């Protein structure tokens, strides 16, 4: 599939996606009238590990890289294992100005050895 990414705008209140990539739509099963505007825990549903869910919030507090592996689900119910990069974009100006995510579907690190 082609890439998928969403863009998003910290500016805003809670950090709301304004861009989906294609290939977000092909993986994530939403249409992109779905998806603007929302925040990305939208994917995260019962078999999210919500400590997982903190390391986020902890990076995206401290404007900080990280990548992590968990659990989303389609807008079918259709779980797939997601390996998120996420990445602040700062400006010339030293200024943060968006934060890009870049999912890829697929159990890279089996659970057992996450957990
Ligand atoms: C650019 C960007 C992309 C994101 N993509 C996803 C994603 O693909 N799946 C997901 O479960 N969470 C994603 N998130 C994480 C959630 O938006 C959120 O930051 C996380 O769940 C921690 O915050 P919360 O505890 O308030 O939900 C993304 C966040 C950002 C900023
Ligand atoms: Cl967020
Ligand atoms: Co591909
Ligand atoms: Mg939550």
């Amino acid at each position: 599939m082609e890439k998928s990414f969403v863009i998003t705008d910290p500016r805003l209140p809670d950090n709301p996606i304004i861009f989906a990539s294609d290939g977000f739509l092909e993986l994530t099963e939403y249409s992109r009238e779905e998806i603007l505007g929302r925040n990305g825990r939208f994917l995260q549903g019962p078999e999210t590990d919500q400590a997982t869910v903190q390391k986020i919030r902890d990076a995206i507090r401290d404007q900080r890289e990280i990548t992590v592996q968990l659990i989303n689900y389609t807008k079918s119910g259709k779980k797939f294992w997601n390996l998120l990069h996420l990445q602040p974009m700062r400006d010339q100006k030293g200024e943060l100005q968006y934060f890009i995510g870049v999912q890829l579907d697929g159990e890279f690190i089996p659970n057992p050895l996450l957990g």
